Protein backbone atom coordinates (compact mmCIF):
# COMPACT_ATOMS: atom_id res chain seq x y z
CA UNK A 1 0.00 0.00 0.00
CA UNK A 2 1.69 3.19 -1.50
CA UNK A 3 2.35 6.22 0.97
CA UNK A 4 2.11 9.69 0.81
CA UNK A 5 5.65 9.74 1.65
CA UNK A 6 6.61 7.26 -1.81
CA UNK A 7 5.25 9.44 -3.88
CA UNK A 8 6.46 12.72 -2.57
CA UNK A 9 10.00 10.76 -2.88
CA UNK A 10 9.21 9.46 -6.47
CA UNK A 11 8.55 12.96 -7.18
CA UNK A 12 11.60 14.33 -6.15
CA UNK A 13 14.17 11.18 -7.65
CA UNK A 14 11.87 11.62 -11.23
CA UNK A 15 13.02 16.16 -10.77
CA UNK A 16 15.95 16.42 -8.98
CA UNK A 17 16.52 20.21 -9.70
CA UNK A 18 15.96 22.15 -6.99
CA UNK A 19 12.23 24.32 -6.20
CA UNK A 20 12.38 27.82 -6.92
CA UNK A 21 12.41 30.12 -3.96
CA UNK A 22 12.52 33.97 -3.34
CA UNK A 23 13.65 32.42 -0.01
CA UNK A 24 16.17 30.76 -2.24
CA UNK A 25 17.11 34.10 -4.26
CA UNK A 26 17.30 36.07 -1.26
CA UNK A 27 19.90 33.51 0.51
CA UNK A 28 22.04 33.25 -2.62
CA UNK A 29 22.09 36.79 -3.83
CA UNK A 30 23.40 37.66 0.33
CA UNK A 31 25.84 34.71 -0.23
CA UNK A 32 27.24 36.26 -3.38
CA UNK A 33 27.42 39.89 -2.53
CA UNK A 34 28.93 38.86 1.29
CA UNK A 35 31.83 36.87 -1.11
CA UNK A 36 32.63 39.80 -4.09
CA UNK A 37 32.97 42.30 -1.18
CA UNK A 38 35.22 39.92 0.96
CA UNK A 39 37.66 38.87 -1.70
CA UNK A 40 37.93 42.96 -2.04
CA UNK A 41 41.44 44.11 -0.78
CA UNK A 42 39.71 47.00 0.63
CA UNK A 43 37.03 45.25 2.23
CA UNK A 44 37.13 45.56 6.85
CA UNK A 45 34.65 43.42 8.76
CA UNK A 46 33.23 46.21 11.37
CA UNK A 47 30.53 46.08 13.75
CA UNK A 48 28.32 47.98 11.05
CA UNK A 49 28.78 45.39 8.91
CA UNK A 50 27.52 42.82 11.03
CA UNK A 51 24.55 45.28 11.99
CA UNK A 52 23.56 45.26 8.59
CA UNK A 53 24.28 41.17 7.74
CA UNK A 54 21.94 40.27 10.67
CA UNK A 55 18.86 42.93 9.69
CA UNK A 56 19.13 42.31 6.18
CA UNK A 57 18.66 38.82 7.01
CA UNK A 58 16.56 38.92 9.34
CA UNK A 59 14.18 41.48 7.89
CA UNK A 60 14.07 38.82 4.54
CA UNK A 61 13.62 35.95 6.75
CA UNK A 62 11.16 36.36 9.13
CA UNK A 63 7.97 34.48 7.28
CA UNK A 64 10.38 31.59 7.00
CA UNK A 65 8.88 28.35 8.16
CA UNK A 66 9.98 26.40 10.21
CA UNK A 67 11.39 28.95 12.40
CA UNK A 68 14.62 26.90 13.88
CA UNK A 69 15.80 26.62 10.19
CA UNK A 70 16.19 30.64 10.25
CA UNK A 71 19.58 30.02 12.72
CA UNK A 72 20.78 27.44 11.12
CA UNK A 73 20.72 28.51 7.54
CA UNK A 74 22.37 32.06 9.47
CA UNK A 75 24.90 29.72 10.82
CA UNK A 76 25.76 28.10 7.25
CA UNK A 77 26.00 31.79 5.72
CA UNK A 78 28.24 32.59 7.63
CA UNK A 79 30.63 29.32 7.42
CA UNK A 80 30.48 29.31 3.94
CA UNK A 81 31.73 32.76 4.16
CA UNK A 82 34.89 32.03 6.25
CA UNK A 83 32.96 34.03 9.16
CA UNK A 84 31.79 33.80 12.56
CA UNK A 85 28.42 33.39 13.46
CA UNK A 86 28.30 34.32 17.30
CA UNK A 87 30.84 37.13 17.08
CA UNK A 88 28.74 38.49 13.98
CA UNK A 89 25.69 38.26 16.84
CA UNK A 90 27.25 39.76 19.33
CA UNK A 91 28.76 42.90 17.62
CA UNK A 92 24.77 43.53 15.85
CA UNK A 93 23.76 43.10 19.49
CA UNK A 94 26.49 45.63 20.73
CA UNK A 95 24.74 48.51 19.22
CA UNK A 96 21.72 47.52 21.72
CA UNK A 97 23.26 49.81 23.94
CA UNK A 98 22.03 53.04 22.08
CA UNK A 99 18.56 51.93 22.19
CA UNK A 100 16.11 54.64 23.06
CA UNK A 101 19.58 57.87 22.76
CA UNK A 102 19.00 61.15 21.35
CA UNK A 103 20.18 61.90 17.56
CA UNK A 104 22.05 65.12 19.18
CA UNK A 105 24.01 62.46 21.75
CA UNK A 106 24.86 60.45 18.97
CA UNK A 107 26.38 62.99 16.80
CA UNK A 108 28.62 64.74 19.66
CA UNK A 109 29.21 61.43 20.62
CA UNK A 110 30.92 61.20 16.43
CA UNK A 111 32.50 64.83 17.14
CA UNK A 112 34.41 63.92 20.30
CA UNK A 113 37.36 62.22 19.58
CA UNK A 114 36.68 59.76 21.14
CA UNK A 115 33.18 57.89 20.78
CA UNK A 116 32.44 54.53 22.26
CA UNK A 117 32.67 51.38 19.95
CA UNK A 118 30.36 49.90 18.55
CA UNK A 119 29.40 53.91 17.25
CA UNK A 120 33.02 54.48 16.44
CA UNK A 121 32.75 51.50 13.33
CA UNK A 122 31.21 54.75 11.18
CA UNK A 123 34.69 55.95 10.63
CA UNK A 124 36.29 52.40 10.34
CA UNK A 125 34.31 50.77 7.80
CA UNK A 126 37.02 50.17 4.79
CA UNK A 127 35.20 49.36 1.57
CA UNK A 128 31.67 50.99 1.30
CA UNK A 129 28.33 48.48 0.79
CA UNK A 130 24.81 48.43 0.56
CA UNK A 131 25.03 46.94 3.90
CA UNK A 132 26.48 49.50 5.93
CA UNK A 133 23.58 51.55 4.89
CA UNK A 134 21.23 48.55 5.90
CA UNK A 135 23.09 48.32 9.24
CA UNK A 136 23.06 52.43 9.30
CA UNK A 137 19.11 52.26 9.01
CA UNK A 138 18.86 49.54 12.20
CA UNK A 139 21.08 51.64 14.49
CA UNK A 140 18.64 55.18 13.61
CA UNK A 141 15.41 53.02 13.83
CA UNK A 142 16.41 52.15 17.44
CA UNK A 143 17.35 56.06 18.54
CA UNK A 144 14.78 58.57 20.20
CA UNK A 145 12.58 60.41 18.06
CA UNK A 146 11.64 58.19 15.28
CA UNK A 147 14.33 59.30 13.43
CA UNK A 148 13.48 57.66 9.85
CA UNK A 149 10.45 59.64 9.03
CA UNK A 150 12.42 62.13 6.98
CA UNK A 151 15.36 59.96 6.67
CA UNK A 152 17.09 61.91 3.89
CA UNK A 153 17.03 65.11 6.14
CA UNK A 154 18.52 62.67 9.29
CA UNK A 155 21.45 61.45 6.84
CA UNK A 156 22.20 64.84 5.96
CA UNK A 157 22.66 66.16 9.62
CA UNK A 158 25.41 62.97 10.06
CA UNK A 159 27.11 63.85 6.71
CA UNK A 160 30.02 65.93 7.85
CA UNK A 161 30.40 63.99 10.54
CA UNK A 162 30.90 60.51 9.33
CA UNK A 163 32.58 59.82 6.25
CA UNK A 164 30.23 57.43 4.77
CA UNK A 165 29.20 58.39 0.88
CA UNK A 166 26.10 59.92 1.89
CA UNK A 167 24.17 60.15 -1.53
CA UNK A 168 24.97 56.56 -2.51
CA UNK A 169 23.69 56.03 1.57
CA UNK A 170 20.13 57.75 0.47
CA UNK A 171 19.77 55.69 -3.12
CA UNK A 172 20.58 52.36 -1.29
CA UNK A 173 17.99 52.46 1.70
CA UNK A 174 15.06 54.05 -0.90
CA UNK A 175 15.66 50.65 -2.58
CA UNK A 176 15.56 48.61 0.20
CA UNK A 177 12.47 50.31 2.08
CA UNK A 178 10.33 50.09 -0.93
CA UNK A 179 11.39 46.49 -1.60
CA UNK A 180 10.58 45.23 2.14
CA UNK A 181 7.54 46.93 1.96
CA UNK A 182 6.62 44.59 -0.94
CA UNK A 183 8.32 41.82 0.71
CA UNK A 184 5.81 42.58 3.92
CA UNK A 185 2.63 42.78 1.54
CA UNK A 186 3.50 39.58 -0.68
CA UNK A 187 4.23 38.09 3.06
CA UNK A 188 0.12 38.70 4.47
CA UNK A 189 -0.99 37.67 1.09
CA UNK A 190 0.33 34.23 1.29
CA UNK A 191 -0.06 34.19 5.64
CA UNK A 192 -4.12 35.14 4.28
CA UNK A 193 -4.04 32.49 2.16
CA UNK A 194 -2.56 29.69 4.01
CA UNK A 195 -5.59 29.43 6.31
Amino acid sequence: PRTVSDTKRAFYAAHTRPIHSIYRRFIEELLVEIHLLRVNVDFRYSPLFALGVVTAFDQFMEGYQPEGDRDRIFHALCVAEEMNPQQLKEDAASWQQYQGRPLSQILDELNSGQPSAPLNSLNHTGKYSRLHAVGLYAFLQELAGEVTIHLNETLDQLAPVIPLPIEKVKRDLELYRSNLDKINQARSLMKELVE
